């Protein structure tokens, strides 16, 4: 069965056959679309030898196809080797080549990621020999240095040991490797990043001396082999930050804003051939709107629209003045200007969405499809003047994949 | 099976049971979501449809299982066995139309759903008659700029050979002509229709904002051209409250958004001609009509007049111009006292409407892809609102364009 998507701006129609290789479920049915649910049951992640070899076999079939060795003696022997290692040891180990392939294809298959044109240029750091939280700190430091590269950002992922019985998990408790603390005040107001208040409290309880400023980089909280997590401060010279100024508004610097340069997601689960890598930090570079729209202007985040509009002296009485929309653009101009001025890699939403359209068309041509989540691909400002708004998209889940997992502090069994 | 939807900006969680009543299909499966696809796809079938509708109608008036209910169910059952169709009582027709709007999961304006004015045009027989009903609709809905929601319902389909159709997509739309030199004058979305108008007899001004004539088809006959009287077409010249050069652009839009090419389904009956109208949300004109590349596409021209740095996309000059254009639209309509709602006000209304529907109905089908405005998405409350999309009936459905179908 073939399926067609149409771009209603260009009338370009593409044909998807790749959705036929889809295994996992969407969450939708014939009678309800769950397309806007943030965490469906299926996108989140306890696994026995029963279902593991079919998952291994499918991944290895995919791997050896991609290297033009399907049905080779190398292919058949590896299947035999994995089979015996599973029945003997109940799991198996990926080769280095398989791990790299798997991690790149997990990114390639991330239907909510607009930055996937870059998927083949991913630096994979094998941290599967790591055993302790200190060892994890060292691997993460090296990732942060390599990926930052003095502002010339490089995509990277660091992969810690896979889950075994679910009782010895490696976890990075931070949602992102670099994030600002958030503090709830007795008067109800929040200082810093409201998104991080719960995590900041865990860190403080674990013994972190909080500076209690508005832009305090949080410490790393690292769990190795299912032991209690441990606190580590990222070396400040490794944390690249950009002061935010506006190219025309000199008062903008006086808002005291900055942001870190490296977006590095650290709380997701990487699934490859039925193996679960529960600690797999990955990083790229920012699209401007992630900082300027969501981080600064979400009502539940830094929420600076009011103060920015106040200093612009906009008509703030009625919303029909679009003072909210006016300030949002300026703030997003400032983020982009500050990053480019400091020669820190960033991409605006116009460039990033045009690239993704080209990526997607290329993927239909060479791969038969490109799974894409329109709800997430369309940027959070100026939607319809980007070409993805007009792009029909098919969403389905391929493996290897990145999945959500529950926050560790809700599942962890504390040792003491 | 009793589903939850979270708003992530407020942590409010609503429980949806209404979707269990869903009847039609969504186009998705467990293996693939088609949430962003624009248009996914006898006597026996008719009575169950009628029963389901009459069941919900007599429930809404708290007469479920009453004498009158069973009597009406009996009477419609008899009419279908006899005539192979049936006719709605006026009260049922009004209910059905209001609920088709209530059920339109892509519409952000549905908080107003119960205040719809329904014009029963089922006694209509000719295109001249259709024209009369439509002029009355336009005048009533326009109301000197104090816009009022309205629908006019022409006779239901019978055998598919006697269809009533309005060929225009909207009662009021600007013409579009291809220029010999390559580009497009007027509205590019309306180039083929502007063709069929001329190509059926229209005398075009070949201007930029020429109101298209109505192309009315009654009882499946050939469609006929009618000019809407200009004094009924309320238009707003577009100026900016800060940029005096803005007026020089020569932009205007019409005040009445009036969809005329959809199909209204009630209790299994199909109303192929059912023009309906409300009032604009500001982004419909300014973001889509003016700035879509496939439309009037004035962005580059406006940015030049603002003297913005158009060398690189990262100066966000398109975003800056886009905001100003939409400030102007709202300013112009408000100054002329023509009803319009900005996208902040309308989405806040829709959140309140969802809360109302979940509380008094058990849910509210909603299509996030269409509810979220085409600018400033994440600073409106609907962006952070999970939504369950499902198809309830009565409903508005899309239908094939008539010129592809009409046995001429
Ligand atoms: C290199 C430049 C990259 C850019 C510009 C980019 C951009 C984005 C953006 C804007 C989102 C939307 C999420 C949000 O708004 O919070 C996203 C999602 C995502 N990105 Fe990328 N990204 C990049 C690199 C990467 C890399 C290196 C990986 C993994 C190896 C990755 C994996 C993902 C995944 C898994 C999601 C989905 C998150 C979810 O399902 O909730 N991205 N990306
Ligand atoms: C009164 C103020 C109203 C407002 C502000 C409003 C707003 C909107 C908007 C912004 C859309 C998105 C579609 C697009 O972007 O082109 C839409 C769709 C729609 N509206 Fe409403 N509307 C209003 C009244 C009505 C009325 C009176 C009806 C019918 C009785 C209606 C039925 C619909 C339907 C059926 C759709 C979606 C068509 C589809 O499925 O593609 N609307 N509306
Ligand atoms: C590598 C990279 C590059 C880039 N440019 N941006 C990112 C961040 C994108 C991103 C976000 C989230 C969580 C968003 C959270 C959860 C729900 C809503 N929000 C609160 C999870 C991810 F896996 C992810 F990749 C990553
Ligand atoms: C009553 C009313 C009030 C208001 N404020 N706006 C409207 C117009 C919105 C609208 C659009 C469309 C088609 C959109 C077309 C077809 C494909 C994509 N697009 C180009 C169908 C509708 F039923 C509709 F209601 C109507
Ligand atoms: C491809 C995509 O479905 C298409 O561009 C849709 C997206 N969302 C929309 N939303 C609204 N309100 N109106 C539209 O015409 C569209 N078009
Ligand atoms: C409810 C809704 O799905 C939620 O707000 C989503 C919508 N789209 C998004 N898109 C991106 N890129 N990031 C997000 O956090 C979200 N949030
Ligand atoms: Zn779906």
């Amino acid at each position: 069965r073939f399926l067609k998507v149409k771009n209603w701006e260009t009338d370009v129609v593409l044909t998807d056959t790749l959705h036929l290789k889809s295994t996992l479920e969407t969450g939708c049915t014939e009678h309800i679309c769950m397309g806007s649910i943030m965490l469906p049951s299926q996108h989140t992640r306890v696994r026995t030898k029963d279902q593991l070899f079919p998952l291994a076999k499918e991944f290895l079939d995919q791997y050896y196809s991609s290297i033009k060795r399907f049905g080779s003696k190398a292919h058949m022997d590896r299947l035999e080797e994995v089979n015996k290692e599973i029945e003997s040891t109940s799991t198996y180990q990926l080769k280095d080549t398989e791990l790299i392939y798997g991690a790149k294809h997990a990114w390639r298959n991330a239907s909510r990621c607009v930055g996937r044109i870059q998927w083949s240029k991913l630096q994979v750091f094998d941290a599967r020999d790591c055993t302790t939280a200190h060892g994890m700190f060292n691997y993460i430091c090296n990732h942060v240095k390599y990926a930052t590269n003095k502002g010339n950002l490089r995509s990277a992922i660091t992969i810690f040991p896979q889950r075994t019985d679910g009782k010895h998990d490696f976890r990075v408790w931070n949602s992102q490797l670099i994030r600002y603390a958030g503090y709830k005040q007795p008067d109800g107001s929040t200082l810093g990043d409201p998104a991080n208040v719960q995590f900041t409290e865990i860190c403080i309880q674990q013994g972190w001396k909080a500076p209690r400023g508005r832009f305090d980089v949080l410490p790393l909280l690292l769990q190795a082999n299912g032991n209690d997590p441990e606190l580590f401060q990222i070396p400040p010279e490794l944390v690249l930050e950009v002061p935010i100024r506006h190219p025309k508004f000199d008062w903008f610097k006086d808002l005291g804003l900055k942001w870190y340069g490296l977006p590095a997601v650290s709380n997701m689960l990487l699934e490859i051939g039925g193996l679960e890598f529960s600690a797999c930090p990955f990083s790229g570079w920012y699209m401007g709107t992630e900082i300027g729209v969501r981080d600064y202007c979400d009502n539940s985040r830094y929420n600076i629209l009011e103060e920015v509009a106040k200093k612009m002296d906009l008509d703030m009485r009625k919303t029909s003045s679009l003072w909210k929309d006016q300030a949002l653009v300026e703030i997003n101009i400032a983020v982009l200007y500050s990053f480019q001025s400091d020669k820190v890699t960033i991409v605006d939403h116009h460039s990033a969405t045009e690239s993704f359209i080209k990526h997607m068309e290329n993927e239909y041509r060479c791969r038969g499809g490109c799974p894409a989540d329109w709800v997430w691909i369309v940027p959070p400002m100026s939607g319809s003047i980007t070409p993805v708004f007009h792009q029909e998209m098919l969403n389905y889940r391929l493996t290897p994949s990145f999945e959500y997992q529950p926050d560790p502090w809700n599942t962890h069994v504390w040792k003491g």
